[PDB]
């Protein structure tokens, strides 16, 4: 006879965005209405001495 | 619709004489009647042994 000893099947390594270091440098936020909006945008006001 | 997030003002920061280094090689004196006069002198007297 031939023996199969048994089938192994493999382990997945699970990730998120929140949990790694990249994530540092970004700031994530949830709006549900992102389709709507055409451009964001910031405004800036400085006086120089 | 076009969003506009948070404006910004600048916040500048405020610096004084006194408070730099370079006070240390000055002396500083105020005096409210500076305008009227223009001539400031001293005199050194030595003996030389």
């Amino acid at each position: 006879f031939e023996a199969i000893f048994g089938t192994f099947c493999n382990r997945l390594e699970w990730v998120y965005f929140l949990t790694s270091g990249l994530a540092a440098a970004a700031h994530a936020i949830k709006f549900h209405d992102l389709n709507k909006l055409t451009t964001g945008k910031m405004l800036f006001h400085v006086q120089v001495p």
